[PDB]
Parts: structure tokens; sequence; C-alpha cells
């Protein structure tokens, strides 16, 4: 059967349910895997897990495939590509990679938004962030949804903690301190002993971890997050949201269509 059948949702209590995905740019994708074939791949994990919110890395092909299709099954969706693309320095590429935010319209009305460039010490970055401040239009209680991407590689460390730390005070200043409860989705491309990922677990915007509590007592990072290392994230303020369940890991048709485990959470306010 295929994988994204393979995986269940793990009870841990109407929720809002997260997806966060570095689905794998078409650009930089024995044999290989067609973007036909493996963008169909993409569409049918999404559709099966149907999230409230989408958060996705490495789109290049948000206008002519992801915004289109998605938008017929009710997503709003916001695009932002990265100013210097590794995408175009390959042969027959579609144009920039980038971050996209996709939410359901019938549940979820759109307050604000901000589309960021990272900083780093100053320095513009080639990375960059969706912020978005939503409505549930059921109960009019609002949170803030942010989703990024940041510098892949060894070597980047300081780096990727300095850009993270610029993002951390971006929410900051949306979020106003803690008045709004936050979400941030990302392929951060630091383990856990990395800076940036020690200064988001400290920060006064009070985040934690949603996958730590798949773990055994509930205190520690899975052990990869690739398809050996741990990557990705869902960080969701402690005292204004729980989660009530996430979904456990992995171990042709059947191909995995990235090279990034996609991360779902169902939440519910406090
Ligand atoms: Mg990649
Ligand atoms: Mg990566």
């Amino acid at each position: 059967r295929p994988p994204r059948f393979q995986r269940d949702f793990v009870d841990l209590r109407p929720p809002i349910r997260v997806m966060q995905w570095n689905i794998l740019a078409q650009a930089l994708g024995v044999e290989a895997l067609k973007w036909e074939e493996r963008k169909c791949l993409i569409l049918e994990e999404i559709l099966a897990y149907q999230p409230d919110i989408l958060c996705l890395q490495e789109v290049d092909h948000y206008f002519d495939t992801f915004q289109p299709l998605l938008s017929r099954l009710g997503y709003q969706g916001t695009f932002f590509p990265k100013p210097w693309s590794p995408c175009l320095d390959v042969e027959h590429n579609n144009g920039p990679d980038g971050c996209a935010l996709f939410f359901l319209q019938n549940r979820f009305k759109l307050v604000n938004s901000a589309n960021i460039r990272l900083t780093a010490m100053t320095l513009k970055t080639n990375q960059v962030a969706i912020a978005q401040t939503l409505e549930c239009k059921e109960s009019g209680r609002q949170f803030c949804i942010a989703v990024t991407h940041l510098k892949a590689r060894t070597g980047w460390e300081r780096f990727r903690s300095a850009q993270g730390c610029d993002l951390l005070q971006n929410l900051q200043n949306i979020t106003q301190g803690a008045k709004i409860p936050l979400i941030v989705c990302g392929d951060f491309n630091a383990e856990p002993t990395e800076e940036v990922y020690k200064h988001f677990a400290s920060s006064s915007l009070n985040l934690n971890s949603a996958y730590k509590l798949l773990s055994a007592d509930g205190q520690s990072e899975p052990p990869y997050t690739t398809w050996r290392h741990t990557l990705d994230y869902i960080w969701y303020s402690k005292h204004a949201l729980n989660v009530r369940s996430a979904l456990d890991l992995l171990t042709p048709s059947f191909n995995y269509p990235s090279d990034h485990l996609s991360l779902v959470c169902d939440f519910s306010f406090t």
C-alpha cells in the first residue's frame, strides 16, 4: 500500500489541522521519478490529510499547479519566492521556488499578511518567510501562522541562528507579544542541537515543538524528518494551544514524493 496510507495519527488528547511539507522543488529533483507522476503523489498526500492550513517550502510550481488545483478545493493561497532561487541555476527550470501558505477559506478569514525576507546581522539573505494572521469564522478567535525555509547545510549554523532570530523578532511584532497565539511551520535545516533550535525553544514567545509529543516521554524530537536528519518542526504557543494529534513517522507509485516527510498536527485552543 502507498506510504500516505501507511502513517497513522496518534491521539494525544473542532480542531485546526496544520500540515508542514518541504515538497522538494521540481528543478531540484537506478531510475528517477517524473514530475507529472510526482506532482500527483504530492497532491494525493495533501487530499488524504485534508488540512485546514497547508505550509510549504520548495514550491516551484505554485502558479501552474498548486494554486489552481487547491483553489478549486477551497484553499486560499499565498506565495513568496526566494530572491535568488537555486532553481534558476538549473536548465529548463519552472522559475523560482519559494514558500507558500494555504488555508481553507470557508473556515478562516485573512486578517493581515507579511512577506518577510529574512536578514542575518543586517545582511539580506536568500531566505524568506510568510506570516499571516487568521480569524476563525465560527469563534472569531485569532491566531498567527508562519512558514519558513532556513538556509541549508553544515557550515551555516551561525547564519541560521541569526536569521532565525530575525524571524522571531518579526513574529513578536506581528503577534504583539502574546496577544495573538502563534504557529510556526518550517524546514529549519537544523537538528535540535543547533542554536537556532535552542532560540526557538527558549524564546519569550513560549513556543514548543509539536512532534516531541510522539516520543516516549514527550521530551525529545523524532529521529528523522527526512527520507538521517531531523530538520522539520511545527512550533506552537504552549499556553494557548494544545496538540490533540500528530501524524507518526514511516518505516513506483509507492515512492514517497519528497525527501522530507510531511508533518501533520491537529490543534485546538486551550
Ligand atoms: Mg531540499
Ligand atoms: Mg533541506
